[PDB]
């Protein structure tokens, strides 16, 4: 359980990713493919690009970054309230596209990567381990519910 300190630290560098939530979205997505390309082949819509210019010049990549981000942004806004908000996300990402508890947790290291890099001022070490623990919150109860619905991630 995080404390209102912990969500207000979440919160605080959140507020900077919505001045640009697309740029983010692609810095991320990018990081995430560049650090564990195997994850590219889960994206029918992206498994051809090759490059970081071709994902940078993706414009189904960019609004991708924008729908992740902004997904995740209502969940963190939920402060730990969000079983409605992850019923249909691990509905779909557990029996659709069929993803592993591990790439979630090779997502979360791109979120934190991309906010370390772009928000010094805002992810500090207090900041980054409350985001830490919210993305840690996060997975815990999504593979939670990968359990009830059939799929071990
Ligand atoms: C913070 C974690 C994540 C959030 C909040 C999130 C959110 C979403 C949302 C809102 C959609 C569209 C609706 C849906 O199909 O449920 C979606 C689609 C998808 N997500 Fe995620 N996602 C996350 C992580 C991941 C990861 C790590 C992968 C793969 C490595 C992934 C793969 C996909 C795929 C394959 C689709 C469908 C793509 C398509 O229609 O072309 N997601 N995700
Ligand atoms: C990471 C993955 C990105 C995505 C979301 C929506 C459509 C395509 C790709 N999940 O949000």
């Amino acid at each position: 359980v995080l404390s209102e300190g912990e969500w207000q630290l979440v919160l605080h560098v959140w507020a900077k990713v919505e001045a640009d939530v697309a740029g983010h979205g692609q810095d991320i997505l990018i990081r995430l493919f560049k650090s564990h390309p195997e994850t590219l082949e889960k994206f029918d819509r992206f498994k051809h690009l090759k490059t970081e210019a071709e994902m940078k010049a993706s414009e189904d990549l960019k609004k991708a970054g924008v729908t992740v981000l902004t997904a995740l942004g209502a969940i963190l806004k939920k402060k730990g309230h969000h079983e409605a908000e992850l019923k249909p996300l691990a509905q779909s990402h557990a029996t659709k596209h069929k993803i592993p508890i591990k790439y979630l947790e090779f997502i979360s290291e791109a979120i934190i990567h991309v906010l370390h890099s772009r928000h010094p001022g805002n992810f500090g070490a207090d900041a980054q381990g409350a985001m830490n623990k919210a993305l840690e919150l996060f997975r815990k109860d999504i593979a939670a519910k990968y359990k009830e619905l059939g799929y071990q991630g």
